[PDB]
């Protein structure tokens, strides 16, 4: 089997992407956050306390022929941002973009945090990094990908992030059309359930590439490129009147810039993305300051590849025995 769904950017900045989500017989359809970097599936639901539901979709479990309840099973996570949801579980039946799963663990929110609340957009989460991330208690459960992968024409998924446009996940198939050139496979740690990877360096704009391991992760659900503070200070000292501001929260740059492309080795190839990749617009309407789109990862513990990397390639997430990452131009 394949699946093949469209996620759209929720805002003019790429915030965040979603793509549509069968739950349920019939059908509800919810617009899911797709996230390699966690592992739980999980939604706004009848059940999410009412105060904090602010123009979502709800999933109703008791509309659905196909729910039952996944007996005792609770779930209960924390994001790098600082956001949180947890609550209770169902098994149901998900599809995504034609590519059907039974028995999918859907983690019913109870509570969600401000920021889930504020963001009327996105209805829940689908994670898609290792199952053994996934937070449900006291029985684990496996992700979308994990309960298809055995059907899947090939055992893999890819991610076709758009720059200000629409994009696709497909699911057990390469789209030979989607990218130019060949896909560069790399390989991956799954040692802290991430799809972690070391890029061989890096270039800043039209600058000599520097050659230097970067461990990092691809996560779909991480809106801007985190590195080492070296890589980032040399980023942005390309940039007239950039700086890091403690108040604001990271590198912010003057609006009237026009920005550098930052380069990315995936083994002997690379990885470009346009300057106009790293705008994330003023810090606050109508402010002439800008944020920066790459940031440094000092305070993370980890350096992240999100969608600011990832938008820029056609990236295949190969889920094999000894999983893979690869990375094309687009």
């Amino acid at each position: 089997s394949t699946g093949s769904a469209t996620t759209t950017p929720i805002d003019s900045l790429d915030d965040a992407y979603i793509t549509p989500v069968q739950i349920g017989t019939p059908a509800q359809t919810l617009n899911l956050d797709f996230d390699t970097g966690s592992s739980d599936l999980w939604v706004f639901s009848s059940e999410t306390t009412a105060s904090e539901v602010d123009g979502q979709t709800i999933y109703t479990p008791s509309k659905s022929t196909t729910a039952k309840l996944l007996s005792g099973a609770t779930w209960s996570i924390s994001y790098g941002d600082g956001s949180s949801s947890s609550g209770d579980v169902y098994t149901d039946t998900v599809s995504v973009g034609g590519l059907t799963v039974t028995g999918q663990a859907v983690e019913s929110a109870k509570k969600v945090s401000s920021s889930f609340t504020e963001d009327s957009t996105i209805d829940g989460l689908l994670g898609l990094a290792f199952s053994t991330l996934n937070t449900v208690s006291p029985t684990q459960q496996k992700t979308f990908f994990d309960n298809a992968k055995a059907s899947l024409d090939s055992p893999v998924f890819t991610a076709d992030l758009g720059y200000h446009a629409p994009g696709t996940y497909n699911f057990g198939f390469i789209d030979t059309t989607a990218y130019t050139g060949s896909i560069t496979y790399t390989a991956v740690s799954t040692k802290q359930g991430f799809w972690e990877w070391t890029s061989t360096g890096y270039a800043v704009g039209s600058g000599t590439f520097k050659s230097t391991s970067i461990d990092g992760i691809a996560d779909t659900g991480t809106t801007l490129l985190y590195l080492p503070a070296t890589v980032v200070s040399a980023y942005w000292a390309q940039v007239s009147g950039a700086k890091s501001s403690s108040s604001v929260g990271g590198y912010v740059f003057p609006c009237s810039a026009t920005l550098p492309s930052f380069t990315f080795g995936v083994g002997s190839a690379r990885i470009v993305i346009p300057g106009d990749y790293i705008d994330f617009g003023p810090i606050s309407t109508g402010s002439s300051s800008c944020f920066g789109g790459i940031q440094s990862s000092a305070g993370i513990g980890i350096n992240i590849f999100g969608d600011v990397a990832l938008k820029a390639a056609f990236v295949v997430f190969n889920g094999a025995t000894t999983p893979t990452l690869g990375f094309a131009s687009k």
